């Protein structure tokens, strides 16, 4: 019961820093220490077992504000690079290939903490906000909480699949408040086990009348509804299994 939470490393890019932060470190951290609160308040009073595993959230254990884009070599890329991969014309990264990238660069980091998060500030094609690698229950996995080490060939290091990114720009504009703390709240859902909610009989994707869409719902919820802040019975059980398995291998305190 003491090992409850999942401490984060969190890390803001340079167009984050620009955009959201206004170009001020203590902005950025604020609006970060903010969200990742808020989004907290969603999983400690979440009861995975719909009895008393409850109290299990996330910390920021780090925070790393890069204020500038990474300068890079000919051919060679950083996920905080100034132009966006692989094709410099777009907005925005390949979301996937960012997710991948973030990952190989930070890795250093990342084995420290249970979750690496990336906030961003880009348009990433098709209407998508955030990206993050799915957890398990099993020994093995390598995907969500906990940093369990991937070799690989062409860095001479270990990779660690714990980390997701949610980005605050979406067609053009900056999401709303509420919708950033949702796409968070989605990402670091995968990261803690939780697939997307299916339709149908499960009951896990009501309708309007019966409260909306839970979280993980695969379509962005607007936060209108009072089920769209909240897991969903199918979200409940993987991420049950998952914090029951993994939580002793690298949740802490709450501090
Ligand atoms: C926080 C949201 C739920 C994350 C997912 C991506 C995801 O599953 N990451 O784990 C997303 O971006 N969904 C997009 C989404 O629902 N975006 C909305 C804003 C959208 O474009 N709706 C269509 C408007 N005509 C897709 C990819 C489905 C277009
Ligand atoms: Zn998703």
């Amino acid at each position: 019961p003491m090992k409850n939470t999942c401490k984060l490393l969190v890390v803001a890019d340079h167009r984050f820093y620009r955009y959201m932060g206004r170009g001020e470190e203590s902005t950025t951290t604020n609006y970060l220490i903010e969200l990742i609160d808020r989004v907290d308040d969603i999983y400690r009073n979440t009861a995975w077992d719909n009895a008393g595993f409850k109290g299990y959230g996330i910390q920021i254990e780090q925070i790393r504000i890069l204020k500038s884009p990474q300068e890079v070599k000919p051919g060679e890329k950083h996920y905080n690079m100034a132009k966006s991969y692989p094709n410099e014309e777009k907005d925005a990264w390949d979301v996937k290939m960012l997710l991948e990238q973030f990952s190989f660069d930070i890795a250093e980091e990342a084995s420290k903490v249970c979750l690496a998060h990336l906030f961003t500030y880009q348009d990433f094609d098709m209407g998508t906000l955030g990206l993050a690698y799915v957890g398990s229950p099993r020994a093995n996995s390598h995907g969500g909480v906990c940093p369990k080490a991937y070799y690989s060939p062409v860095g001479k290091k270990n990779i660690y699949l714990n980390s997701g990114l949610t980005s605050t720009k979406n067609y053009g504009k900056t999401i709303l408040t509420k919708e950033a703390d949702l796409v968070t709240t989605h990402e670091l859902g995968h990261n803690f086990g939780a697939e997307h909610d299916p339709d149908g009989l499960a009951e896990c994707a009501p309708n309007e009348d019966q409260g909306g869409k839970y979280v993980m719902y695969p379509i962005a919820v607007s936060g209108d509804h009072e089920n769209n802040k909240m897991f969903s019975q199918c979200s409940k059980q993987s991420i049950y299994k998952t914090i029951e398995s993994k939580a002793q291998e690298c949740f802490q305190e709450r501090s």
